[PDB]
């Protein structure tokens, strides 16, 4: 029976809601919940989700070295998958593995509708209007390594302000940008769930990079090739499609 | 050294053209040829590009099991890698492996513009415009398998008119939309280029599936996940975002 870590993030793994306690699997539902039943399906496991304790998807501590969230249990084998909104990314791929991606998708800006902003530049070249990102994600990870030089213009901004710009979740920042003159860098998967629920607010300019996300396993894991062929299967008959439809003014 | 097959395929790879005759690599341009040659560069590997004899993506005969194209080679252990927009598909990663995706995509229509046609439904509901795909590619493959009824449809109408509707390639099948009536089933990226290029034609409807090009290799092969880790860094710099806007260029 396999241990599977995710995290908390809508519209990909939430609690459910009923008027009776719930206990097990059934606490979950979500796209990646609805994924996980379906690649177990697919390949006869039978599993047990728990929420990664931390609460963090995972990064390398610069000084110690020490990764945490979801990556560091896998890479302890705490855990046999994680199968949440995780970015494939090359620091990441050095130390854990990955299927093939179950969903593509960029970084890009959640903002309000009726601004004068239109792209990242527009942020850079100004200090009014705070903008920040997930502490301890890919996100925040592209800005902190990027050589270009907006890019590296905004990391620096948000550096010197990490206490009061980043954030511990994307629903944190979220609401940031709710309730303040807040811009939000955030990944675009996301981003289109929340605009099809908060009509003053948009994706402002384009994608800035791109990625997908993946199952993780540990490194050699026989599973990371197995889920990949499994979700291949599941994205060849239109299941993800269905799925992101059911999930996603 | 390497052995690198691939197909001819714009903007993709090319002959260069020249005055004088050129030799080995020297021939040969294009988006995956820039891509072959920043691996290399991060890998550390030199190479042969050889395109493959039989002119095909890769696909199995349903009757006696025996597969074609790149994907043959890869299986036979003729080429060390495939570097090319060989779409990353369930059959194929059963029997070869694939660096993770350089490009991201999904089927779609090409055609005329100013036309009430607005999606792939349209088509299958009528005969007047016949539609077809590139013979024994991941699109064609696709409509054979699919359960979907439009799309089985679809395959049911493809299949039976194989000669007319069926092309040997995206050129053939570009020529045909431009000069008949005939939508032509093809990978959204590559659509993209025409679209640029002929301002009468047009993207029909949205992407009807998803899924991405990548590095095939035999299966087992441990380039497969040093090219995943280098294409990682490559997309992370910028530089894959730069070599589409190169070759992709109303
Ligand atoms: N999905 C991201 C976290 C959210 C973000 O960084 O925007 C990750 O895998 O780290
Ligand atoms: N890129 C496709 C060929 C073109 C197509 O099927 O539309 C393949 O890998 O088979
Ligand atoms: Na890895
Ligand atoms: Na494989």
């Amino acid at each position: 029976s396999l241990i599977v870590t995710t995290i908390l993030e809508e519209p990909y793994v939430l609690f459910k809601k009923s008027d009776k306690p719930l206990y097990g699997n059934d606490r979950f539902e979500g796209y990646c919940i609805d994924l996980l039943r379906e690649l177990s399906t697919i390949l006869g496991f039978t599993y047990e989700i728990r929420l990664v304790e931390d609460g963090k998807y995972g990064a390398q501590d610069d000084v110690n070295g020490q990764w945490n969230g979801m990556v560091r249990e896998l890479i302890d084998h705490k855990a046999d998958l994680a199968v949440a909104p995780l970015a494939i990314t090359y620091v990441r791929e050095k130390v854990i593995d990955f299927s093939k991606p179950f969903m593509t998708l960029g970084i890009s800006i959640l903002y309000r509708k009726g601004t004068p902003i239109d792209s990242a530049d527009d942020l850079a070249k100004q200090t009014k209007i705070e903008y920040g990102a997930v502490e301890d994600g890919a996100t925040m990870t592209f800005f902190k390594k990027s050589k270009i030089s907006t890019y590296d213009k905004m990391w620096a901004f948000m550096s010197s302000r990490r206490q009061s710009v980043l954030v511990k979740s994307n629903e944190e920042g979220i609401q940031r940008v709710l309730t303040s003159d807040y811009a939000f860098l955030m990944e675009s998967t996301t981003i289109e769930f929340v605009t099809q629920r908060n009509c003053n607010l948009t994706q402002i300019g384009g994608l800035i990079d791109s990625k997908g996300y993946g199952v993780g396993t540990p490194m050699g894991s026989p599973y990371a090739d197995k889920i990949t062929i499994a979700i291949l299967q599941l994205q060849e008959e239109g299941k993800l499609h269905m799925m992101k439809e059911k999930w996603w003014c």
